[PDB]
């Protein structure tokens, strides 16, 4: 009856330290464990019961009853079940007060069989193909009291990743991780609730199949992973809403997670090219000095950026009169070189100047835009400027001015999108100057395992007023309604494509934005972890997504730097940031062979831009990854469950970076096929013959490891120091034949910030077909933007026997080249990816 085995054992003293005692008298069961839970819950603990259950056309209905109450508060002791069956992928089940309205996450919104336990209550979900269990809720007893829900269910399998935002591996352990989801303003750190929350697992099931699940409830909450295996879902507030996806490929998990949270937003091409900040370039001078210096080495950047530097007294919407007179005009030069301008921009807005003196302030002030406390004030936190109030983007006039104030700064300095940063929301003062008020929403009966042990550390007081609801209820949205709002503001203000770059998110985030990582230590440490992280955003759908390249805190190593540039690169948002007090780390600030290596690296980046382009159009249309990790790629290969220092971009490419100072090599994961070292591209084996195997790869200083998959063509384009330039370019095919001379791949193009494109059929899309030594373009769709892009060159990976004869149009080729060694055939032609084509050799 207490005879549990020990990783089935569900805590039953989640809330405190408890004694042998008080656990006995809960009606649990008290074995100290061989962390595992010493007090747990017998399998006759009571739960709710199943009541009235009847079928409809949408699915479900039932009643849930409590007879015995938990030890928790305010059991809500009458509950509706609703399990809604949306789609032959798409499972919905909801579990609420039918007598109260209770806050409810404001979102936009068969593979699986189901059936119920009746006492102790669960729902089970099964795999109709193969009849697994995905889902039982039977597990442990169901919690659903005002301030305290929880549901648990059996995995099935030790293999889950998600629930950012946290510094971990991919895929999550199920040994007794207690995983906290509360937006923190804290320097990425093991065991710590980061910058975001996200409440969304995959599951791998045995075989490679997988499922998804999504708990819609943004409160404060833990997730607990034991290694039954199961998982515990532990809110402070709302509802249990879940939706569960059925894949049964991950990729389409992840595709039918997106169907519900949003696709990731289309980016601007010049957005995916190089960007350079730092906290310290103190004027107008410096900063233009910063793209003088990567000019003169010859390294491309797109972007320039400013920290507080660029404020008056670090105020937004403001610029300083001494080092930023001459702030508009610097951003116009940029603008005339062909480059983009961003800046960061706090939530937070001074309320010390004297009335009539800030206009934000003066303005919100009036409009009641801000965050209300107990008395109907404006909640006042301390932040870069000193007293603050904070924006409530719940508010329709919070939006209203938000887009004022940003379109009247724009038309001072007409900057290129927003960093926005310190919105979880940040605060350097707890709750307020005035602290808390003394209620259940700031002393909670159940605190999640959040850094600084309240919900008040580092933020705002929980029990403060926004339009849709309390902050308790509304906290781990913040960062999301400002990305909403400030996208909002910037297609308002520029009429063209937004870009917005946040530290704080929640499920969503990617329909309106990216994301960078945060405070992270230029540490080889950091560099690893940035690849696992890079990863799990492609998977929460915020694809745009990187790390400070070098490292943000401290000072960084040429070595480091060399390697961060080197993978970061690979980021699908490459931005090198540095603080204040560190040494500089731009490329041009390092050695003759370093500023080689790093010139390098941005070289490919920039070639492979047409590629990367068309992954985000994918990722925007199709809810597609970026960077994917192998078993996204590979599920059925079991061997790629627990890589995570590679990555692949699509399909097709294997990023295989050094990660630790002093390596010449390193040691990567070959898919079963052929990989062909990218190396053999003109812009060590030329070809890795991979049964499925772990691989040595030299790796110097200068070398990052990509190979590309056989099977696939991807296409390039020529070099620039911006993407104005680089779209220019005449572009090039790489193509890599199958042993059995195949080989697919595509390209999407358009004017790279257009809103609206795919609406307006505004593009171009072109695929690439190689068979039979041919190569073919498919028209999909040509348009006067991509209809004149020039293809020069084509290069033909794994050419087994040198051609007497190269065609292009049945006509012999002006030049090629055939290397006996690495099996490459170099084609010189000259053609159009919007004219039908055909390349052929014998
Ligand atoms: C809700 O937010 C509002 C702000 O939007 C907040 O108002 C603040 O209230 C405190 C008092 O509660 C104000 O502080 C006072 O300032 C005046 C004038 O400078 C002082 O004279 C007051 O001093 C008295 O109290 C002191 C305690 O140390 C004593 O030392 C002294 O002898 C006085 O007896 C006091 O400091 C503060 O100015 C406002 N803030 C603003 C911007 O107006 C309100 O408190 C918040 N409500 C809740 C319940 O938190
Ligand atoms: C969903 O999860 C629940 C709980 O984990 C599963 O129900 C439990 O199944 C166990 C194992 O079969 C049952 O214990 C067994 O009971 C029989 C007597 O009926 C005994 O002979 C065995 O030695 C064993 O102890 C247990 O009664 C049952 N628990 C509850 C609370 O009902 C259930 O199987 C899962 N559903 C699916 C479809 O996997
Ligand atoms: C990061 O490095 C800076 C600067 O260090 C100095 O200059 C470099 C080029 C290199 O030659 C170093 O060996 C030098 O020490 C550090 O700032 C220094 O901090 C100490 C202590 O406050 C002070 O005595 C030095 O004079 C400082 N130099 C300057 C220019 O301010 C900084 O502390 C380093 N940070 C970390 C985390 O290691
Ligand atoms: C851009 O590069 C210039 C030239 O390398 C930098 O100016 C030099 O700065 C060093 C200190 O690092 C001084 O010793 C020299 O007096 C400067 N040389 C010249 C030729 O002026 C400048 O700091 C760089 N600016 C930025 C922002 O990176
Ligand atoms: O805008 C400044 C910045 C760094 C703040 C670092 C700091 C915070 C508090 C005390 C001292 C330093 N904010 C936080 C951002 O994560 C980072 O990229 C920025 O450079
Ligand atoms: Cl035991
Ligand atoms: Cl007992
Ligand atoms: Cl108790
Ligand atoms: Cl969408
Ligand atoms: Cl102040
Ligand atoms: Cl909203
Ligand atoms: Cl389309």
């Amino acid at each position: 009856q207490c005879d549990v085995p020990p990783n089935s054992r569900f805590d039953c003293a989640p809330d405190k330290a408890i004694t042998q005692e008080q656990c006995e008298a809960r009606g649990c069961c008290y074995i100290p464990a061989k962390g595992q839970p010493w007090c747990f819950f017998p399998p006759s603990y009571p739960s709710y019961k199943l009541e009235n259950l009847s079928s409809s056309e949408m699915g479900y209905t039932a009643t849930l009853t409590r007879t015995t109450p938990t030890f928790f508060p305010k059991d809500i002791l009458t509950l509706r079940l609703d399990v809604m069956m949306e789609t032959e992928n798409r499972l919905h089940f909801t579990i609420k007060d039918p007598a109260n309205r209770r806050y409810e996450v404001p979102l936009e919104t068969p593979l699986y069989s189901v059936e119920f336990s009746e006492e102790p209550f669960g729902v089970i979900v099964h795999r109709q193909l193969d009849g697994r269990v995905l889902l039982n809720t039977t597990v442990a007893p169901l919690f659903f009291a005002d301030q305290f829900l929880q549901l648990s269910t059996s995995l099935p399998s030790q293999y889950i990743t998600g629930l950012a935002e946290h510094l971990s591996p991919l895929m999550l352990s199920t040994s007794w991780t207690r995983i906290t989801l509360w937006n923190r303003d804290l320097a990425p750190t093991p065991g710590a609730n980061l910058y975001g929350s996200h409440p969304f697992y995959l599951a791998l099931e045995d075989g490679g199949s997988a499922h998804g699940v999504f708990l819609l409830n943004s409160n404060a909450m833990d997730v607990v992973l034991q290694p039954s295996p199961a998982l515990s879902w532990r809110s402070t507030g709302g509802i249990l809403d879940v939706y569960i996806f059925l894949g049964p490929e991950p990729k389409s998990v992840v595709q039918q997670y997106l169907d519900v949270v949003g696709y990731p937003f289309m980016p601007p091409y010049w957005g995916l090219g190089f960007h350079l900040c730092r906290w310290g370039y103190s004027s107008t001078a410096i900063t233009r000095q910063v793209v003088e210096n990567m000019t003169r080495a010859h390294f491309p950047l797109d972007v320039q950026w400013n920290d507080l530097d660029y404020m008056d007294s670090r105020r937004d919407f403001t610029f300083n009169k001494d080092g930023f007179r001459d702030f508009p005009a610097m951003v116009q030069e940029l603008h005339q070189g062909g480059r983009r301008y961003m800046m960061i921009v706090d939530p937070a807005i001074s309320s010390s100047g004297p009335a009539g003196s800030y206009r934000p302030y003066d303005e919100g002030l009036r409009r009641g835009v801000f965050i209300t406390n107990e008395t109907g004030q404006p909640l006042i936190g301390k932040v870069w400027p000193g007293s603050t109030a904070f924006p409530d983007f719940t508010n329709p006039t919070a939006l209203a001015w938000w887009e004022d104030m940003v379109a009247e700064f724009h038309d001072q300095v007409p900057f290129d999108g927003m960093w926005i940063d310190m919105n979880e929301p940040s605060n350097f003062i707890r709750g307020s100057e005035d602290g808390c008020p003394n209620n259940e929403l700031e002393n909670p009966p159940y605190v999640p395992g959040v850094v600084g042990g309240t919900l008040q550390a580092a933020t705002i007081c929980a029990s403060s007023h926004q339009f849709l609801s309390t902050h308790y209820n509304l906290h781990n949205l913040y960062g999301l309604t400002e990305a909403i709002a400030s996208h909002r503001a910037l297609v308002k203000a520029r009429g063209t494509r937004p870009f917005v770059i946040s530290r704080s998110t929640f499920a969503g985030h990617g329909r309106y934005a990216g994301h960078w990582t945060g405070d992270v230590w230029s540490s080889w440490e950091q560099l690893a972890s940035s690849v696992p992280e890079i990863l799990q955003f492609n998977l929460l759908g915020v694809p745009l997504v990187g790390a400070d390249v070098c490292g943000f805190l401290g000072n960084t190593s040429e070595e480091l730097c060399v390697r961060w540039t080197q993978l970061g690169a690979f980021y699908p948002f490459m931005r090198n940031h540095n603080s204040l007090l560190s040494l500089p780390q731009e490329p041009y600030s390092f050695s003759e062979p370093a500023q080689q290596a790093m010139r390098k690296a941005l070289t490919l980046r920039y070639a492979l831009l047409p590629h990367l382009y068309t992954l985000f159009h994918q990722a925007h249309v199709a809810g597609e990854t970026v960077a994917r990790p192998l078993f996204l790629e590979f599920p059925k290969d079991s061997s790629t469950w627990t890589v995570d220092h590679q990555l692949l971009w699509g399909e097709a490419l294997l990023i295989t970076p050094v990660l630790q100072a002093g390596k010449a090599e390193v040691t990567g994961y070959f898919p079963l096929g052929t990989w062909y070292d990218l190396q053999t591209v003109p812009i060590r084996e030329p070809a890795i013959h991979s049964e499925g195997q772990w691989v040595t790869l030299p790796a110097p200083l200068d070398t990052i490891n990509v190979h590309l998959r056989a099977g696939y063509i991807i296409p390039l384009q020529g070099p620039g120091l911006t993407t104005t330039e680089s779209r220019q370019q005449p572009m090039a095919l790489a193509v890599a034949l199958t042993k059995g001379g195949e080989a697919r791949g595509e390209l999407f193009w358009d004017d790279g910030e257009s809103l609206e494109v795919l609406e307006r059929g505004a593009y171009t899309q072109v695929i690439f077909l190689a068979r039979n030594n041919t190569i073919v373009n498919e028209l999909v769709r040509v348009t006067s933007e991509g209809a004149g892009l020039q293809l020069q060159k084509v290069t033909v990976l794994g050419v087994a026997t040198a051609p007497q004869q190269v065609l292009s149009n049945g006509v012999p080729v002006s030049n090629f080249t055939y290397s006996p060694d690495t099996k490459v055939l170099d084609i010189c032609v000259s053609l159009l990816m919007g004219e039908q084509f055909l390349v052929s050799w014998c």
